[PDB]
């Protein structure tokens, strides 16, 4: 995992994160669905979309940032033991949601590109390499879980 050194700046960096989640969460998902628009195929509610300002528009898009990065966060926040909150996760995205492991690396992307731009002279390397290791850690666990459930991880 990560040494108690690097948990302590994804919980600076997540400080950031948590003055403006909704902020934050918008701009997470306009980077992922104009990155990978097969990403948007996944949202019956939001296929309709189908421009950037559309998107930056829907208030039903901004809620679905905040509840991705609630929950991130809740995650990031056990430092590791987040074994209990991974489960129901998994199961519900390999299972009822059908997205597939690479999906979590375009949104963990996603995630350093909005840090990057939202803070450019904040966010250095050594925050940037912890924040990668975390979620790494995050979708390694996660892939593991789909393997459990008979999914490909
Ligand atoms: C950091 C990674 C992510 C987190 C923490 C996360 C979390 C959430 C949670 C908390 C919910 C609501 C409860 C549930 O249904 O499980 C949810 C809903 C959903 N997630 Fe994710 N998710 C992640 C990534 C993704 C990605 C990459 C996709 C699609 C490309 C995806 C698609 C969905 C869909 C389709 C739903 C239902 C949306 C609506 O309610 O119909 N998620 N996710
Ligand atoms: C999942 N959003």
């Amino acid at each position: 995992g990560l040494s108690d050194g690097e948990w302590e700046l994804v919980l600076k960096t997540w400080g950031k994160v948590e003055a403006d989640i909704p902020g934050h969460g918008e701009t997470v998902f306009v980077r992922l669905f104009t990155g990978h628009p097969e990403t948007l195929e996944k949202f019956d509610k939001f296929k309709h979309l189908k421009t950037e300002g559309e998107m930056k528009a829907s208030e039903d898009l901004k809620k679905q940032g905040v509840t991705v990065l609630t929950a991130l966060g809740g995650i990031l926040k056990k430092k590791g033991h987040h074994e209990a909150e991974i489960q129901p996760l998994a199961q519900s995205h390999a299972t009822k949601h059908k997205i597939p492991i690479k999906y979590l690396e375009f949104i963990s992307d996603a995630i350093i590109h909005v840090l990057q731009s939202k803070h450019p002279a904040e966010f250095g390397a050594d925050a940037q390499g912890a924040m990668k290791k975390a979620l790494e850690l995050f979708r390694n666990d996660i892939a593991a879980k789909y393997k459990e459930l008979g999914f490909q991880g």
